[PDB]
């Protein structure tokens, strides 16, 4: 696991700060922040307005989020700069108090990439609650890559990519801070997820790895978006957020919570938007960037993916 | 459309027969046969053991398949002899009753080549259910082969080929029996498929042409193999097989069926095998025969591709 200096950011501070917002507050002076990191094809509000922005507010946090442009479709490594900058800011802005990070989809990969390569944030994040994280990527992006209809970050989120290779070889498939990963065998976006084991894309060694079918039964069905928005997900997320260990606890949820529909505390109208969470993501992918190769690794990550091929050639 | 005698077989009938197998039945005495025609780089079992063999069984059919050697890599015109012989056999063996044909990839090109050039089988095929058929071939020169260093049937499936030209000029891009074509914009092997129109390689005039994204949305992703194996594909195929019209019916499927993962009725082990369909087929193509020209058209097809080039020169 890297333990030296932080890499320098490629983006200026003005740019990174512009991508961070808090509800009703400035990052420079915020009470009990939670940092929300969005999924592929979305802004922070698009991922979370119908779900964890109001739910976290009801738990007493001030939700804050990043929106790396365009819609989380550019280089995951740059998406991570937004996250690292935001944790630094929000920690300073809330009294040097550690804060939680809550993610969907790629946001969890971004969080873990940041924790792996930017040691400074490890003391600033108290826990990670990741919904449907793709730490191994997804095999399902393969045809899109072959067709050259994949955005930068979609290439990076393909199983076997240089990015996912680097994360693994740097030690990033082991939890770094207390981590809960909630995911589903029936996720239609991220696979493989079926095994309830380290083979799954969402699994981290020493983490609290919650495959919904383990709790709720193998026949249980909960999709990629539902993995973020469901009542089951709310109970698990609340467990993680409240737990003194920094991980969800099996005592905190069971069969009575195995409701895949949008969280009960959401208003009717929020439930409608939550259920429809993935539509705007699909439309952003559709209009968004597309290329025929995986973006290059930044220098700090190259040693961890020697021999993989990116846009510029083979990593040496 | 051609309307006379069937072309003579180039292969002995014993050889053709030996390539036909049914599950649990002789072709001479079979209950409700369905004939399965595999994709390039596979035998019948390799295409269908994880999918339409069990899925058709559960629908009450006896699955039967052909396995033209080696692995569907030889002349598509010879592959078609196996299909024509099998239809003749299974029609008689089911009491002189027409039977459905269900195909993947090249198998659909084979079925339509047979229906176009071998008139005797038209009255013996109840309906055709083709998954990812490449009636126009493909424009994508994939990464398996050096350009123009390819197997016989790979040449023939290249857009612009003499074979695909002949099919078109003989009238074979119009359905001959009731046909449903299920295909995907995100097919990484066969393109173009993106338009939901007669541009697409899988489209037949007067057919029931089902591009999955037209139903499911633009980021519904199923690949060339997923076109055969997905739950969405199963719902459409079941509709096609049951329909009184011989074609799938839009009433039978909709957004709720839009699951790209392997068909729900497959066991956990069959789903893993279905999701792994493509890689060993691609490896069989890589390991297979290579030549530097397209196989010659048989005499009965030449007049429909005059001016195209095969191994013996420009067709006359
Ligand atoms: C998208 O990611 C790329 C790649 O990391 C960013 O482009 C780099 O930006 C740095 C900072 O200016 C440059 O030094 C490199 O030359 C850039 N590389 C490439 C290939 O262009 C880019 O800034 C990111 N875009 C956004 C909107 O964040
Ligand atoms: C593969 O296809 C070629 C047709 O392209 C077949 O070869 C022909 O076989 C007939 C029947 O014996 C011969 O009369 C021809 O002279 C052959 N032509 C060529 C170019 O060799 C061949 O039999 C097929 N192989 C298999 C295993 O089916
Ligand atoms: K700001
Ligand atoms: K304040
Ligand atoms: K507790
Ligand atoms: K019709
Ligand atoms: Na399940
Ligand atoms: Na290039
Ligand atoms: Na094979
Ligand atoms: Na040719
Ligand atoms: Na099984």
């Amino acid at each position: 696991l890297p333990s030296g200096s932080d890499p320098a950011f490629s983006q200026p501070k003005s740019v990174l700060d512009a991508g961070l917002t808090c509800q009703g507050a400035s990052p420079s002076s915020v009470s009990k922040p939670i940092l929300l990191v969005p999924g592929t094809g979305t802004t922070g509000p698009q991922s979370f307005d119908s779900n964890w922005i109001p739910l976290s507010t009801q738990l007493g946090y001030t939700p804050c989020w990043i929106s790396p442009p365009p819609f989380m479709l550019n280089d995951t490594q740059v998406n991570t700069e937004y996250m690292v900058n935001a944790i630094t800011a929000l920690y300073a802005g809330s009294g040097n108090n550690k804060l939680p990070v809550l993610t969907w989809s790629q946001g969890g990969l971004v969080a873990q990439w940041g924790l792996t390569f930017f040691p400074s944030i490890r003391s600033k994040v108290d826990r990670l609650m990741a919904f449907a994280p793709d730490y191994k990527g997804t095999v399902l992006a393969g045809p899109l890559d072959a067709l050259a209809v994949s955005a930068p970050s979609v290439w990076q989120q393909t199983t076997g990519s240089a990015l996912t290779t680097a994360l693994r070889n740097a030690g990033g498939l082991t939890q770094i801070v207390p981590t809960t990963n909630l995911y589903s065998a029936t996720d239609e976006i991220v696979q493989p997820q079926v095994s309830n084991s380290p083979l799954d894309s969402s699994y981290l060694f020493n983490g609290k790895n919650v495959q919904a079918q383990a709790v709720c039964g193998p026949l249980f069905v909960i999709d990629h978006a539902g993995s973020l928005t469901s009542q089951f997900s709310y109970v698990v997320g609340r467990s993680a957020l409240r737990s003194t260990t920094g991980q969800a606890r099996s005592a905190d949820y069971g069969i009575t919570d195995c409701n895949p529909l949008p969280a009960n505390d959401l208003t009717p109208e929020q439930k409608v938007a939550a259920a429809a969470l993935l539509a705007p993501a699909a439309a952003a992918i559709v209009a968004g960037p597309k290329q025929n190769c995986e973006p290059d690794l930044m220098p700090y990550a190259r040693p961890f993916a020697v021999g993989k091929r990116t846009c510029s050639g083979i990593v040496t």
